[PDB]
């Protein structure tokens, strides 16, 4: 197994996947690494199983259809993975915890949002459809762009949004377009 956490790339108290060589801190894995279960399979492994059980799940889909899906166990897991993929980028640190807004010439957003809030919402089963999760994720970056205006710090929102959007297309197998 790996000697660093797959998500944050640090050593520490790691849990090892029994079916691939990745390792995780307890609360870096999403969902949090489970108390018992030997063997244990990580979310990358669980997602791969879904695809292997239903190869056709990788044919192209329309985003509008994906968003209306009910959050049954497999959609729940896909959203958890997609969230985890964003945390894997170091620039997610800027969006992880609750922000605040006091900048000359700008007003804070109407509806602040951050990754740990989305994490809790997923954990507490607050989303009924994929759309709920995706809207909150996009809002994070949209709020950032709107607040930081012409400061070059706005680019961090663009960068992390691109990570989100690419992984969304991949995980939910959105039909490739030009
Ligand atoms: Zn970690
Ligand atoms: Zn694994
Ligand atoms: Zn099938």
């Amino acid at each position: 197994n790996s000697n660093i956490c797959e998500v944050c790339n640090k050593w520490g108290r790691l849990f090892c996947c029994d079916t691939c060589p990745r390792s995780f801190h307890e609360h870096c894995h999403i969902p949090s690494v489970e108390a018992n279960k030997n063997p244990w399979s990580c979310i990358f492994c669980r997602i791969k199983t879904i695809q292997e059980r239903c190869p056709e799940s990788q044919s192209g889909h329309q985003e509008s259809e994906v968003l209306m899906r009910q959050m049954l166990p497999e959609e729940q897991l896909k959203c958890e993975f997609l969230l985890l993929k964003v945390y894997c980028d170091s620039k997610s640190c800027f969006f992880a915890s609750e922000p605040y807004y006091n900048r000359e010439g700008s007003q804070g957003p109407q509806k602040p949002m951050w990754l740990n809030k989305v994490k809790t919402s997923l954990n507490e089963q607050m989303y009924t459809r994929v759309e709920g999760f995706v809207q909150d994720m996009r809002l994070i970056f949209h709020n950032h762009k709107e607040f930081y205006r012409e400061d070059k710090f706005t680019r961090l929102g663009i960068q992390v949004q691109d990570i989100f959007e690419k992984n969304f297309r991949n995980i939910f197998a959105i039909q490739e377009t030009s």
